[PDB]
């Protein structure tokens, strides 16, 4: 029923520049005790229309459980006042608690794809409306988890999981590592990093945008564990590993890093496959930076290496929430040139 | 429209690939057998892409321009069904055929420029322009790809069984099956110097590197149409030239432009890179659109066909064309072609309801 209901509201985006500026826990609590019931509804929604033999995989019906219990906890504070201590003590308590509920549901949204996958035949529009589903339910997921944890942190130098003066080559070089260490456990070596960095907007002064380091060290992560991978494989017939080669620039409207390898490259046949949904962390790589606007790709020089380059807004006012709507284009989602 | 055009319409036009074009000039090189395919193919192609230019805006078709497109393609087309009825055996109708395709090929040579002018007045006189009218831009798109593909197919015919018109003695027809990929690049880059010199009294250099992983230390030859090559590293070598030297115009000296050149077991690669101050990226796809320029319309720049032309030249082989951009640092331009001439498919558009639906 509350399902139902609450699935005929729209999601509302927020900016980066609303949740600094607002981070009175009152508002925070009006807000996303509708909020959030309406994330949850409108992709609980979507999860009906998927094949019948995915959604009766036992991990599906558990992120419906999941999901639909969130709901029915949150919606039972919309009899609660805002002025009600021990309603906005408990509304921090069911958050952690829904937090904690949800801790698994990348993995196991994951399990019921690779056994539907494995198991049943996936004409190409199914296989479409899988990657199209995937990214909406990542995306839905990584857009709840932001906003329950900014008001766990902030009413249970960050405001919350923004950093207002995100030093992103610190956050480059911090991911680096992370997956130098790998590299070095798994191949006993690793390639360098050789990092540059251009201040287009501030000539000569550090780069610092409002950001989510932790959305970022994600996205950053993955891609040089994907770059160090291609590189020690692809030489492991030489002595000495090229670098990585990383440039950050902040322009007027735009941060961006590239992310350059000589790790032999991808056949442009073949490059759309790495964003297919584990292999799931560049395609919810890509989620992180499309999240507020930006945007991640590769291009890769077959038989050379490959570049990736990460985009994201420059401007915390233009860092708005993308979020996936359950309506009538939605559904309508689901031979002009030769 | 004319009945010939309707019937024409209805089929779907056959693409060929780079290696049946090379066999059917070469080993397979039979007159009466690509005249057989032609006089039937081009009839194909022309009428479908008639049938397009029918549900443009009423204030678009009726332009002088594009009414002297209209009538040249139907025009053509006649000229070629008249061959329908002759035996390839007919010695007298082969070379007939040729004369025909000369006099088509010279009729349509001022298509491109007469379609842009009509694209030029319909902007000034309605403010509708490819920039934010979607239709005009995907129908610009099968046009000029069209356009393409029609040319390609004549001049093969043309210069492989033609009296007078020769070509390149080393090509088969317009296919270089050696094509010398980093020669096409210092020749394009040299072009495009020349008439950056003419507006600014200097240049970049260039920075060339080529990596061969398909056959280490060799030359890096493909199969490949060499002009079509050629346009494309022009218009992007004007691009990053345009960016690079008034985005330096305080420095004592320019950044070169690095060129790397890549063979792989399927792809070629070209990556154009400059430091020319790159480009926000909410406006990169606007760059693709005909006609946007951030430069005043007039040349160098400033009529902003470059990207979208040098990427249609790319695809129509299966290939592509992208552009990645670090505002206020510079842009990475890059080319990819098929290294397999069998892969070497052309992209054509096609007439049919899911055309109809997208306009
Ligand atoms: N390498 C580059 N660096 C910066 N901007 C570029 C680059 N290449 C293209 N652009 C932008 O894209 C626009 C469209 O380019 P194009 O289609 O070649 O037409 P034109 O060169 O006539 O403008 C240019 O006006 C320019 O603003
Ligand atoms: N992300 C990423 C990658 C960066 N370099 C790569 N090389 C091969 C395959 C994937 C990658
Ligand atoms: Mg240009």
């Amino acid at each position: 029923r509350e399902v139902e209901h609450f699935s005929r509201y729209s999601p509302s985006p927020l900016s980066m520049k609303q949740l600094l500026d607002f981070g009175c826990e009152r508002t925070s609590f009006a807000f996303l005790r509708q909020e959030l019931p309406v994330r949850l509804a409108n992709i609980l929604k979507e999860i009906d229309i998927l094949p019948t033999q995915l959604v009766n995989t036992s991990s599906v019906q558990l992120v419906k459980s999941w999901y639909i219990q969130s709901l029915m906890d949150l919606v039972e504070f919309h009899e609660k006042s805002p002025d009600d201590q021990k309603a906005l003590s408990d509304f921090v308590d069911t958050l952690i608690k829904v937090r904690n509920r949800h801790h698994n549901v990348v993995p196991t949204m994951a399990q019921g794809i690779i056994e539907y996958k494995d198991a049943c035949t996936v004409d190409p529009v199914t296989n479409q409306n899988l990657q199209y589903f995937l990214d909406r339910f990542y995306m839905n997921r990584i857009s709840t988890r932001m906003l329950m944890n900014q008001h766990i942190l902030i009413f249970s130098s960050h405001i919350g999981s923004i950093d207002p003066n995100c030093d992103v080559v610190a956050v480059v070089q911090d991911a680096f590592e992370c997956s130098r260490m790998l590299c070095d456990q798994y191949y006993l070596s690793s390639p360098e990093l050789k990092l540059t960095q251009v201040n287009g907007k501030f000539p000569d002064q550090p780069i610092h945008i409002v950001y989510v380091p932790s959305h970022l060290h994600h996205m950053l992560f993955e891609l040089f564990k994907n770059a160090m991978r291609a590189t020690v494989e692809h030489q492991e017939n030489q002595p000495s590993l090229t670098p990585i080669e990383v440039i950050v620039v902040l322009g007027k409207e735009d941060l961006t890093i590239k992310i350059s390898d000589r790790g032999g490259g991808v056949p442009l046949r073949i490059i759309d496959r790495l964003f297919s949904y584990f292999g799931y962390g560049l395609p919810i790589s890509r989620l992180y930076a499309k999240y507020f606007q930006g945007d991640l790709n590769l291009y890769s020089l077959s038989g050379y290496g490959t570049d990736a380059i990460i985009y994201l807004k420059a401007l915390s006012s233009e860092s708005i929430e993308k979020l996936p709507v359950f309506n009538k284009s939605a559904f309508k989602h689901y031979d002009d040139w030769c």
